[PDB]
């Protein structure tokens, strides 16, 4: 069964638009989005559709690129490090729930290296 998806807007949370956050959306996210391995991560895990009834029994802080994309489109974040922590959560979630060598983990590991490649150098203020 599926918990509610993570929030993509929060009116009591202060918004911010930084050069780095614009970067994370326009180059980092949108390039990762197109990767041949991105598709499992473009939406919250649907534990019913994917027959992963134990996913949200194991994963207590779900995160996906679809959630990150909408948070970025809504200036949900205060700074880029907040966004980068969401990406890191998505990857570590995948490593927690699965085990080394699974196809999904091979996909996450590849995306993580592309992600770490692209955030090595961010714009400045
Ligand atoms: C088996 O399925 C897939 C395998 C590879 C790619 C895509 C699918 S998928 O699109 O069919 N399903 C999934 C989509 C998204 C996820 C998972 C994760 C683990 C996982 N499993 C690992 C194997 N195990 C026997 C079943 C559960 N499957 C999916 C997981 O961390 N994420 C975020």
């Amino acid at each position: 069964m599926n918990p509610p998806p993570p929030e993509t807007s929060n009116p009591n949370k202060p918004k911010r638009q930084t050069n780095q956050l614009q970067y994370l959306l326009r180059v980092v996210l949108k390039t990762l989005w197109k990767h041949q391995f991105a598709w499992p991560f473009q939406q919250p895990v649907d534990a019913v559709k994917l027959n992963l009834p134990d996913y949200y029994k194991i994963i207590k802080t779900p995160m996906d690129m679809g959630t990150i994309k909408k948070r970025l489109e809504n200036n949900y974040y205060w700074n880029a490090q907040e966004c980068i922590q969401d990406f890191n959560t998505m990857f570590t979630n995948c490593y927690i729930y699965n085990k080394p060598g699974d196809d999904i983990v091979l996909m996450a590991e590849a995306l993580e290296k592309l992600f770490l490649q692209k955030i090595n150098e961010l714009p400045t203020e």
